[PDB]
């Protein structure tokens, strides 16, 4: 009872949204590497015992639909819920195939008052997406809150670039997959994420022929309203 | 290693800004109960080995200039840095007695490229302040390092929302935080402490009121971590 209870026949559902190809309109490039990230994250979360489903090139509306529908499914026998968004991004919103939807709109479906079978259960959103212009230069009888029990792990701090090598995928995802691969079952969620932060920070530096992009850095950003420790075991 | 190094002469500086009174033109009221909070926290933090300084009723320029100076001091002999803001707030912004300033402008002074002596060390911010008007109704090289690394913010509430404070006991967040650093200040990791605070505030507080719009409300704090190691306030081992 300092831990979330994992005594359920399922760990839970994990939805991957892998947005790669974008409608001409949006003016957004192709995200080479995302398929590599998605595969990695499929195996990872499978290892934990998540029932993982991947949906490719979803528009908004579709994104809302998935998340709304799952919000409405029955989670009684599930320990927790997890969704993963891989897309383009700017502050507070993310890209569909056809436009942008704001994150709060996706997640809100799961608020305690809007999804009872997930009440008092962790809800996890992992989000690899740009968050703005910035780039990093570097240096050497009782109730419970409806907003409680969420955790977001963003690829990056608000207002920043998110790096992704076309041939190896996200820095963040490379990191997060390895760490889960090796420690997913014996580290608390905040430990795992702190290691990702550390690994993305130390061992990664961007290179480009453009000096404006050469030798940039990155740090992921974890937002937590969990109320217990979370382990993916016992 | 996996822990932040704690073998320094001092644990570090701990600045507490205690904004209780405000100029009438800001339309902001006396923050009754805030002195309880500052008291409980200067006790807690001193108790951990912080050198704590308590400022009162600051202007926006004072908050800005204060924190700028702190970041320009020499932290070489210090393991970490902590700052605690107790004021009125709105999304993105905390009040001086003067008016309003961007939380983000306050903390930027400590970015890696502007505060070299705190490079690779945890810079902690704790914030008790309304973050919006929404109410929780409830329910039954060799490599460099990024300049935004090693920050942790612990907001007393989630963005967009209200923060509860008792004229009599002080704010829900600070009661809980302070009470938990008593018991487990020295044996729990920082994210463990703060998770327990989340648990405490969620599970064990509910707003009693006459105006049924402010009646039976709930609260959940919000922790944003950029930390890159585990953090305990002791060398031990």
């Amino acid at each position: 009872t300092y831990q979330y209870n994992m005594n359920f026949e399922k760990l839970g559902k994990c939805i991957i949204i892998n947005n790669k190809n974008f409608d001409k309109v949006t003016g957004m490039g192709v995200r080479n590497g995302t398929d590599k990230d998605a595969e990695a994250l499929f195996k990872c979360f499978r290892s934990l015992g998540f029932d993982v489903i991947v949906y490719n090139d979803c528009s908004c509306a579709k994104m809302q639909d998935l998340l709304k529908k799952a919000s409405e499914e029955d989670h009684t026998n599930a320990a927790c819920f997890a969704c993963i968004l891989l897309s383009h991004g700017e502050e507070n919103v993310i890209y569909g195939k056809d436009g942008v939807t704001p994150i709060k709109d996706l997640t809100a479906h799961f608020r305690g008052d809007r999804c009872k079978t997930l009440l008092e259960k962790p809800k996890l959103f992992f989000i690899q997406a740009c968050r703005g212009t910035e780039l990093d230069d570097g240096i050497q009888c009782y109730k419970i809150p409806v907003e409680a029990d969420f955790l977001f792990a963003y690829s990056t701090v608000p207002g920043y670039y998110s790096w992704r090598s076309p041939g190896r995928g996200s820095w963040f995802v490379q990191a997060l997959s390895s760490i889960l691969e090796e420690h997913g079952k014996d580290l608390e969620i905040m430990q795992i994420l702190t290691r990702v932060n550390d690994r993305v920070a130390r061992h990664f530096e961007s290179q480009s022929d453009d000096p404006h992009f050469h030798e940039k850095k990155q740090i992921p950003c974890v937002v937590s309203m969990l109320t217990k420790e979370l382990y993916f075991s016992q």
